[PDB]
């Protein structure tokens, strides 16, 4: 049914209750430190 969920009021605003690593090693030229 109609249940309550939160007050508003208007200086407080809207108070809403509502509750992929992968290895290599390095060998030129295959892999190489940039």
């Amino acid at each position: 049914g109609l249940e309550k969920i939160g007050t508003w009021d208007p200086a407080s605003g809207l108070n809403m209750t509502e509750s992929l690593i992968v290895t290599t090693i390095l060998e030129e030229p295959y892999v190489l430190f940039k």
